[PDB]
DNA sequence: CATTTAAGATATCTTAAATA
DNA sequence: TATTTAAGATATCTTAAATG
C-alpha cells in the first residue's frame, strides 16, 4: 500500500538533503516536493523526469515502486 | 525548434492507429491525445510514462527529443 | 529553521458540439 | 466519420502564513 509519495521521501532521505534544496534541482518551489511527499498532488511529465533524475532513479520506480 | 506535441504525432503515425485507440492504450480520451498533439496541453506524470509506453519510446524522447 | 497549510492562478483532463 | 473546439471540473503549481 505504499504510495509515491512515500518513494519520493524515502528516496530524498537517501540523498540526506532538505525539500527546498530537492525543489531547486528539479525545478519547483519545496511546497511542491512536499505536496508530492505527502501525496496531495502527483508530479507532471517534465517534473516526474526531473525528480527522477535527481533521486537517481527511475520514472516508474517512484510511480509504481519498481 | 520542435515541440513534443510533433513528436506525439509523428510516432503515432508511425504505429498507424487513430487517437481514439491510442487513447485507450494510454488511459484518456481522444481529445487528451488531441490536445498533447497539438500542444493544448501536457500529459501529466503516469499519462507521459503510459503513452510512452504505447509509442514504444522513452519519455525522455518525447519531452526533448535529441 | 524545515515543513505544512492556506489562498489563489494556470494546467490537465472529460464530454458535447463543431469542423474537415 | 477523424480530429478540433468549447465549457467546465479539478489537478498542479505559486508565494505568504502558520505550525512543529
Amino acid at each position: 500500500t505504499q504510495l509515491m509519495g512515500e518513494r519520493i521521501r524515502a528516496r530524498r532521505k537517501k540523498l540526506k538533503i532538505r525539500q527546498a534544496a530537492l525543489g531547486k534541482m528539479v525545478g519547483v518551489s519545496n511546497v511542491a516536493i512536499s505536496q508530492w511527499e505527502r501525496s496531495e498532488t502527483e508530479p507532471n511529465g517534465e517534473n516526474l523526469l526531473a525528480l527522477s533524475k535527481a533521486l537517481q532513479c527511475s520514472p516508474d520506480y517512484l510511480l509504481k515502486g519498481d
